[PDB]
């Protein structure tokens, strides 16, 4: 790294970067009916399952609780707007093209282009249950059932659309109060100053910025199509849950010391006093297998709550406002964030400002005018050869050092690195 | 939602809103003495429980660890001030009435009015243990005991009182260093500018603001008295723990394949070599039931740690400072937060600023004076018909556009939406 | 606490404080090979372990998953910089001495002095495995093995060094974009204004500040050497994991109702049909003991993920930037943070600004000049006896009230506490 005693580097150009962050929000809601799972509707087992007390009750309630939380997680992340907003047929945003994030009415569920890519990338035992369709299926899947969400894909898509329409047409104001319309270019102006970059930069370079933005968005399609760009975070949710269910199914073929894995064969060709023992032994193992499954699900559920809580936080701080937290809403300086829906989760597109080309300048902590030390009101002092200028830290825009750009504090005998120069007084030429 | 290409909406009025957020901090500390729980002080079981190794040791330590954490959670949230502060007998806060949050010496535990409402709203097996009062009770409750907190309700109330006295008389300064006294109206002035609202608004509308505040507080009583306003978050802590204990008790009546659920009846009327088997079978089930209980408690404890950590964060960022994080300290723009104690948790009253009435104005990104582009130093440009003004974004207070309200950057041929107008120079009239 | 109606306290001096925060990041990666752990390579057990299905498969995968996460946790916290940076041989930082945090080439692993203290303070069954060295050891430790980290101490130290070199020579810029060199004294200047303290304070008191800093660092050695200054947070990780392993080992000596705890003795002197029963009974208990162990490890792993996530957040917000969050990066106002490596965790040295000596002044919300109310542009109005001044809140530096220090809003009949005084107009003396 460069290191200096008397010099400074300042960016002369910048780029706009759009990055993708993918967070899990929820998982497929499932339930296992302990009694039929273990006994298979056999009478002898059912009676021998009551002597064990309320284990099935606790396990059923543990799983029910998880299923309920999955809907809470979803609404906490997505349902942050009470109103449903729509964009006008007029797309006049100053050169900013949002056609890939806005809903397309010709598409299924009226998803946007990018959302359609996400849905067709994540690959979703569960399908077999969906195909047989609820008791009739439960009788075939050993008490393992799948429950529908309260919010369907369309409902979630509507929330996402409303959030986007709000963000684009009214900035962040709708997240605190009433939605206040404002031209997109002006929202950007106020987001630029919000990261220490004077608003004039946007207006003067608006065309370039719009072009960099539009290209940055197009590149998203290639990133998603080329590799599992954090898509594995959602694919793993599917895979981990699927194999957990496969475990339960496989265990129903185990003996665990029992004469067989089939209750009908235990009862057949065996006197009652022993069949009771073989059944109890099989019940014990199946119950333990079920406990193992539930314990794992309780822990995973906790992980998803934490993820959902983070996703909800991101919605509030990245999308409905402008974060000052470093690397919270992506690398670089945060400007905007645009959410997209996804299978079992939420995807955030983070728009950030990043410095590019830079130059070396000679610097100084203060300027000595006439026995008094002048400090910069905003920015730093730099020398471009034989002349000194004051400029904002994040963009090399040199300006003349004047009495309106500095303040006087203390004398020239106090500051160690103070440099002799002339501060321009803008009023004297008017008197003379 | 409204959407525009050339116009803007600006709030002309505002209201003050007070919302309530309720977080769990801790749960009743309990402990189960594995050996007596399982064996009931029987000799035969005790001896047959040693052959199983250190299961009871691990379970006892798991529960002990949870109980310890409950006190850590409490002190981390509440004990953030080393000193105990008291308010003066003189309540001169500029019209702001805090009588409902400040401690009332005539009340039990010297709680405030609102706190008394919270304590009389949350409804608290455990009571039966409290009534029998420690070994004597343990012998009757099957090894299930309840431990006292290190910090009693009075001690917690004192911490809350100290935090409130600090917040009211010294703002946030005491949270970083020494407590620096400052008039309440001045603290508010500095909290208003902190959300982008010029301090003159407070002083000019101080009476209205104090009235809106006082009414907002009164409405809290109705919200708590009318419905379980997030009070269910605390009632659920009680209910979930109570039923977990009920499960353990119920399981002590189960056979789990054993000849009976009573150790005395297993030993009676049965030869030793078989009684050993029946006892071992019963021990196995009771131990498994205990493991199930402990596992659930470990997971719930984790949830409470996370909640307590959040509550501690809120204390630091909402109460002892001014959050910039969106929707972190309630909806709207954060001004102040006043904590209140509660059964097994903490309640935060969040005071936020919310925009109200609004009007439509015509806008522009810049003004063109004489071949140079003028940008607003702070706020936006708006037209009220035939005249242009500059005003702060969050409150419609129109001012004349002058050379002291703008800065010059670039020329008039660069900015797309630039509007021709006159910028007033305040010095020329003095020369002439 | 002091409380006032018409007065204010303002700090006249300050100190620099350095505090230490210690967070766990990861734990020793271990694995238990279920099959050999339970059966001890006996044939009879191995065959009788297959009838139980996929319990060993699930347990092995549960532990494997934990081990993998431990490396993820480490890289997320430390590997936030792609480049490896080095400091120059010239230590010209304006009087700031970093010799205790920078790497010393004469030391083992090229650690810094403070890091060496941390490594020699935390005390690390596991050592016995390390001493026997992988199957050969597994055969002696009952299937309990220890895995190496992907990032060795040297690699982690290099990341820490790179982060420090960056922080010192280029501030926070390298965390957002390219590394931009800047004199250390200037970085501090921009961190002081970042907490509401005018930059002139640093330059005028640079020597004092450097001295306070250097002493604050030296005191760290005494804090670590004198007491377990949060070092218990790392020692507990070692202790908790060690005893968990000791539990597994102890359980291999239990009978759990079996004829003995030794498979060779169960098989010897016992007919096969019964040996099968005694083995199955022993397998059941050993498997349950293993399940208990794994469950505990899954929960602890979750705690470490949460801790690692916080540590990663601190790296981004405290070290690679400047936090505005209260008490997030230590008590007082945050300036800088310097990370140090440690056994199984990360240590943050937080540099904060704290107000010291203070004085009482009489205050006012506004000044009335000639029928119009003047409000302070920045800071507060105070009286030092018979004269009024305007000064910044966090440091008593009184200045004359002028037209350039205030703004006019409304008239003198609106503000309640307004005080009659004279505002100085700096231009009139030039005309006259
Ligand atoms: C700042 O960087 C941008 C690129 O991000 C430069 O814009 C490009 O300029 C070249 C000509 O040198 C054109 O061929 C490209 O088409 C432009 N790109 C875009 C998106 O318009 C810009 O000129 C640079 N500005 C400075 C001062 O260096
Ligand atoms: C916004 O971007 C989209 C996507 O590139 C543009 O739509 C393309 O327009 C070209 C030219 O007519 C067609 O050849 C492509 O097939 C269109 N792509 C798609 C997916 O429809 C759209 O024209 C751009 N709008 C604006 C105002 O720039
Ligand atoms: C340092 O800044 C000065 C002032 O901008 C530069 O001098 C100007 O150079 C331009 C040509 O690029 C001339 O048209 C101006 O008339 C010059 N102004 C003055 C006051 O001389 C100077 O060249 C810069 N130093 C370097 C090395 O570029
Ligand atoms: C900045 O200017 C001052 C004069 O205003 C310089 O101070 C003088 O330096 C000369 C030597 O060249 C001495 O003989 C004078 O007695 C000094 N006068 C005073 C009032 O100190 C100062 O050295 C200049 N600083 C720099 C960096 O050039
Ligand atoms: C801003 O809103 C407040 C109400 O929140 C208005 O104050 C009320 O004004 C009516 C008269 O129209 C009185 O009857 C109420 O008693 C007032 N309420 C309070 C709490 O004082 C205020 O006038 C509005 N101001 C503007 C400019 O619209
Ligand atoms: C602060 O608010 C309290 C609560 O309304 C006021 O106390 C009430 O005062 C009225 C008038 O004397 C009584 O009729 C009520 O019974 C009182 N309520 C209670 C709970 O005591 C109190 O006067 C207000 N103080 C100020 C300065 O406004
Ligand atoms: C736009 O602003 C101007 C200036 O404030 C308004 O004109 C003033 O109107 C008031 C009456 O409300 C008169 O007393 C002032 O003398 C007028 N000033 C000038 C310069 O004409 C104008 O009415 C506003 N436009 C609209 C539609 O209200
Ligand atoms: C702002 O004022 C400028 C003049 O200072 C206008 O520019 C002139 O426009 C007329 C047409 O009406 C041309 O004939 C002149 O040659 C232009 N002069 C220059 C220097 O460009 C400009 O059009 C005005 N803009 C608006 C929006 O009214
Ligand atoms: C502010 O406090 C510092 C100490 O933190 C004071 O500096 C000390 O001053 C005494 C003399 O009174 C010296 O003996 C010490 O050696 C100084 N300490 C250091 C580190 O230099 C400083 O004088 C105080 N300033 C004010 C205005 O009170
Ligand atoms: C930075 O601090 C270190 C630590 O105190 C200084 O090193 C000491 O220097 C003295 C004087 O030569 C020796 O007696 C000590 O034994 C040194 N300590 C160690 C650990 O080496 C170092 O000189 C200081 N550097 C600067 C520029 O102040
Ligand atoms: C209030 O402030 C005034 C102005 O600074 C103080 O008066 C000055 O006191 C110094 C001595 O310390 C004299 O040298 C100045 O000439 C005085 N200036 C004026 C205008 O009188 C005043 O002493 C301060 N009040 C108190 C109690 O210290
Ligand atoms: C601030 O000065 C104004 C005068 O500019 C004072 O107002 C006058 O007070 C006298 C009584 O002493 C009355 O007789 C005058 O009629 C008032 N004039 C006006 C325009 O109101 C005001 O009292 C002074 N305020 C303070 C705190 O001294
Ligand atoms: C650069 O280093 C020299 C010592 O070699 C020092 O005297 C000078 O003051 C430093 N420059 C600045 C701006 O500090
Ligand atoms: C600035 O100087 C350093 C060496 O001190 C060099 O490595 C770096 O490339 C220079 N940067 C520019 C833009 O010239
Ligand atoms: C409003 O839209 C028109 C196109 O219909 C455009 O020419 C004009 O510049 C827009 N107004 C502003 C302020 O951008
Ligand atoms: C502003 O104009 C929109 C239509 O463009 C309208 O719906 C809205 O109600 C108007 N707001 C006000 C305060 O007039
Ligand atoms: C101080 O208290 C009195 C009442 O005793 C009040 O009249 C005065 O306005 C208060 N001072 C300030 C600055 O508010
Ligand atoms: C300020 O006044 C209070 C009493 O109102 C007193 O306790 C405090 O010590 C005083 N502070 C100073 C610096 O004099």
């Amino acid at each position: 790294v460069a290191c200096s005693n008397n010099s400074i580097a300042i960016p002369t150009n910048f780029t706009i970067s759009v990055t993708t962050e993918i967070l899990p929000v929820s998982m497929t809601k499932t339930s296992v009916d302990c009694t039929m799972y273990i006994c298979g509707d056999s009478t002898e087992c059912s009676n021998l399952l009551l002597q064990y007390g309320s284990f099935c009750t606790q396990l059923n309630r543990a799983l029910t609780g998880i299923a309920v939380e999955q809907d809470k997680n979803t609404q906490e992340v997505f349902a942050q707007v009470k109103q449903i907003y729509k964009t006008p047929p007029i797309k006049d945003f100053g050169g900013f093209n949002f056609s890939q994030i806005l809903p397309d009415p010709s598409k299924p569920s009226k998803r946007s282009f990018i959302e359609d890519l996400l849905f067709n990338k994540v690959t979703l035992f569960i399908k077999q249950y969906g195909d047989c369709l609820d008791l009739i299926c439960a009788q075939k899947f050993n008490g393992l059932t799948v429950l529908p969400p309260l919010l369907t894909d369309e409902m979630i898509a509507q929330y996402t659309s409303a959030l986007l329409a709000g963000t684009i047409c009214s900035g962040w104001t709708f997240g605190a109060g009433p939605a206040l319309q404002i031209p997109f270019p002006m929202q950007m102006a106020y987001r630029f100053e919000g990261i220490g970059v004077t608003q004039n930069v946007l207006y003067e370079n608006q065309k370039l910025i719009a072009n960099q933005f539009n290209s940055a968005i197009g590149k998203i399609q290639d990133s998603l199509s080329s590799t599992p760009s954090a898509l594995g975070k959602l694919q793993d949710v599917v895979n981990q849950n699927a194999q957990a269910l496969n475990f339960l199914v496989k265990q129903l073929s185990s003996n665990c010391g029992a004469i067989s894995s089939v209750l009908n064969d235990i009862l057949s060709r065996l006197d009652k006093p022993e069949a009771e023992v073989q059944i109890q032994r099989l019940i014990t193992c199946r119950l333990q297998s079920l406990q193992t499954y539930v314990t794992q699900m309780l822990i995973r559920a906790a992980e998803y709550r934490a993820s959902a809580n983070l996703a909800a936080t991101k919605m509030s701080e990245c999308v409905l406002g402008q974060s000052k937290r470093v690397d919270f809403c992506g690398k670089g300086y945060h400007l905007m964030s645009f959410p997209q829906s996804a299978p079992h989760g939420v995807v955030f597109l983070h728009v950030t400002y990043v410095p590019a080309q830079e130059k070396n300048f000679t610097t100084a902590p203060a300027i000595c005018h006439d026995g008094k030390a002048h400090f910069p009101r905003e920015g730093v002092f730099v020398s471009n050869g034989t002349h000194w200028f004051v400029t904002q830290r994040n963009f090399y825009e040199p300006q003349i050092i004047t009495t309106d750009n500095t303040f006087v504090s203390g004398n020239c005998d106090v500051v160690i690195g103070i440099v002799n120069n002339t501060v321009y007084d803008p009023l004297q030429p008017e008197l003379d």
